[PDB]
């Protein structure tokens, strides 16, 4: 069994900003899903080979976990907050697209959604 190669967290030549939109997703919403007790199975990419999930690849090809998302913070990567809320959302819906309703990890990633959207709701104005 195979895993793929993860997201990239490093471009050289994309071009990059520092926005305080972008330093809330990093300060405020990573910060608090990372630290919840349910963040553990998204804090790195899914590796299919020890989970025994052959077919997660095949169903969930545009992977993103919250590993990638810390590191492209940290090293920003992106130009825009909409670009990194759009890795939260893609997160959370191949959770939901691979799984089933009630399962444990359905229930985990409802618990971080819940909290992400609580945080994004109040994204500061750019300035
Ligand atoms: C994210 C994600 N999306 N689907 C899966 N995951 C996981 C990723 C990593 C780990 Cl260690 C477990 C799971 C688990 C998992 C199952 C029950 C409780 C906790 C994690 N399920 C497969």
């Amino acid at each position: 069994s195979m895993n793929p190669p993860p997201p990239e967290t490093s471009n050289p030549n994309k071009p990059k900003r520092q926005t305080n939109q972008l330093q809330y997703l990093l300060r405020v919403v990573l910060k608090t899903l990372w630290k919840h007790q349910f963040a553990w199975p998204f804090q790195q990419p899914v590796d299919a080979v020890k989970l025994n999930l052959p077919d997660y690849y095949k169903i969930i090809k545009t992977p993103m976990d919250m590993g990638t998302i810390k590191k492209r913070l940290e090293n920003n990567y992106y130009w825009n907050a909409q670009e990194c809320i759009q890795d939260f959302n893609t997160m959370f819906t191949n959770c939901y697209i691979y799984n089933k309703p009630g399962d444990d990890i359905v229930l985990m990633a409802e618990a971080l959604e819940k909290l992400f959207l609580q945080k994004i709701n109040e994204l500061p104005t750019e300035e």
